């Protein structure tokens, strides 16, 4: 018997992503090859341990898959090790601490408000739960990271790690300088490069596996793969005493199913077409951003290196409640998000967030910005309308999704 | 570009699960439904929070997915509460300790050589890393568990949390008796009933909703659904510290792909042709473990209430280990196990474990069981041979997959 119910549900969500404008950064649509991978028979098999070394027998295949997965991982990142298992960016973050620190240790991340992750040591997450928290921010001017501040707070803190990488910080990150303030200290430098992991294997962004002692990152957002987390290592060593904290530390089997869909987002990323892909994300970035501050908007740091931006609201009167309310109501999406100092609370906040890798995916060029930009603009200042949703939609459909 | 390389380990994993007979008692065949759901575009979207308070707009279909799958496991279950968000059975168990207990508190579950999983105190896992860990055990005379002893260690441990439920026991559990227990030392009730669910759910196994605190499941396994976890609870006020904990505590963007797959499971589940199904399941492992006694081993209690059932292979004078490989070599999957009090040690150990569900969904039926007892005791004393191997596989490929 079909569940016809649920299935009607699974048509509403394709209707809804193919007739809307998904301007959340960190989203993307995955092509019909990852979701055959994560589709198949491969959920069928428990798979605790690690490839040539599993509790079970009936593996043969899919120590296979599962090698591919993790030597295409090396190959994409120039890493020495990778563990493919984590089944999430969270889950990747957890046996990473948990294999470098003690409860009670000090660990040191970007602020929540400054655009760092829930895992970067917010007291209601595990980060700040099991460990002490020092945040640093940005500077209240160029709205850019101080190195000056963040080694005064390593000197003075004695963090046990340190965490570069955020979830929405729109500028580069300078691995070296953080690297140098964590050696001072005696620390391991980790860095979380989840949002712009698709962009360091396209050679878009500076890669950290050089600098950092570990690297964690989701394979969704800029890597476009299916919802999975990663761990990447230059020391092998090291790496080893983190697989014991994935198994049998804090997962049990793996879902291997993932594991095949993160290898077809591997080889996919390793086409010429991905370094086209992800060169267009970052135009159309900088050309939105362009485009919103010519009608008046302010961009956080005045622009971006990346595939994201944030947009102060402050001076227009919105709430980014409010301006992501009227977006959805046309069928735009984004996020609220707090912006550097933000004067009103995280479940209101002052901002937006927006980033292009998914419109990207839907084959949006960076002289198709103005037309976004205009509709956004209108959202904003005249509200929803049944004419705004239609125009949305018009466009949206005019693209096709994978 | 098609991955053909990944393309083709798959289509030889889909082959390697035809052509086997899989007795290992936590695996399944999950449908093409399930599979659908699971490789549907709803991997796309990204909605940290709950129904109706999450952190992205663009929920609002999403929402409906998650609130069937909550109701329908309320409903199969009969339970005031559920969360369908955990991305494991690991991770269901960590959200659950961390919400009731704190770094060092007391923790009793079942000892890993007794039945116990990782989860309920290894010293490897972080339940074992987090809390002190007592451990409770089985009688050598009976084979059973001691209420008695469980009594006394919880008396002179006061341990904040008891877990009930294994991975390898084969009886029935006293819930009611357990739960007086607990609220003696005023410790909380947890059951992890993974293994077991899909029985709870047809009625066939004692439910321990209204006797446990709380209630922690995986949806594969008996319940034959997608790898991921679940957890449930007659309190509501319980389940929002627990939800808490889920998110933002220990997890980030839920995988709402697999719950609209959970959503598909518990459908099929509350459907009457599963309550068949699973009435099958016990009737195959009694029938196999009579059918083997015949033979000549040795059933650990002598006989099961449940899907799965050990073998003393002692009176062959075979290790499990043994067992394991000459059953590998001819495509008959199993897991080595000890028997109470084995005099082997934990690598090698005097048993395996069988269990009936995979084969059951294949259509197997408790008259072929006669058969089935008579390959593995063949494969067993004469060891792998070319014409075993093809008897096994022409009986395989004779029961389709789903």
């Amino acid at each position: 018997k079909r569940d016809e119910a649920l299935f009607e549900l699974i048509a509403l969500e394709e209707k809804r992503q193919r007739e809307g404008l998904e301007l959340i950064a960190s989203e993307n649509f995955v092509s019909k090859q990852v979701r055959e991978a994560v589709g198949s028979v491969l959920t069928n098999k428990y798979a605790e341990g690690y490839p040539g070394a599993r509790y079970y027998g009936g593996c043969e295949v899919i120590d296979r898959v599962e090698s591919l997965a993790i030597e295409r991982a090396k190959a994409l990142f120039g890493a020495a090790w990778a563990n493919v298992q984590p089944h999430s960016g969270s889950q990747a973050n957890m046996a990473v601490y948990m294999a470098l620190m003690e409860p009670g240790d000090t660990l040191m991340g970007m602020d929540l408000a400054a655009g760092g992750h829930l895992t970067h040591g917010s007291r209601v997450n595990f980060s700040g739960k099991l460990y002490k928290v020092v945040s640093y921010g940005v500077r209240p001017d160029t709205e850019l990271i101080d190195l000056e501040e963040v080694r005064r707070l390593a000197l003075e803190h004695r963090p046990k790690v340190i965490v570069a990488g955020a979830s929405a910080y729109p500028r580069f990150w300078d691995f070296k300088a953080f690297r140098e303030i964590a050696d001072e200290v005696g620390a391991y430098l980790v860095v979380d490069m989840a949002h712009f992991a698709g962009l360091v294997a396209a050679g878009l962004h500076p890669n950290p596996l050089p600098y950092a002692h570990v690297v964690t990152s989701t394979t969704h957002k800029t890597l476009r793969g299916p919802r999975g987390g990663l761990i990447l290592s230059n020391d092998p060593e090291l790496g080893k005493r983190i697989d014991k904290l994935i198994f049998p530390g804090i997962q049990g089997g793996p879902l291997e199913h993932v594991i095949a869909g993160k290898a077809v987002a591997f080889f996919e990323a390793l086409q010429p077409e991905f370094k086209e892909y992800s060169r267009l994300v970052v135009e159309n970035a900088k050309r939105l951003a362009e485009e919103l501050a010519r009608r008046g908007y302010r961009i956080v740091t005045g622009g971006t290196d990346n595939h994201l931006f944030l947009v102060d609201l402050r001076p227009k009167g919105l709430t980014g409640k409010e301006a992501e309310e009227r977006l959805d109501a046309v069928g735009i999406t984004v996020n609220k998000n707090a912006i550097p100092f933000d004067p009103k609370p995280p479940r209101v906040t002052s901002g937006i967030r927006i980033g292009t890798p998914a419109i990207t995916t839907r084959g949006f060029t960076p002289e198709e910005m103005p037309l976004v930009a205009e509709l956004i603009d209108r959202a904003l200042l005249e509200g929803p309308s049944e004419a705004l949703r239609e125009e949305v939609r018009r466009l949206a459909l005019a693209h096709p999704m994978p």
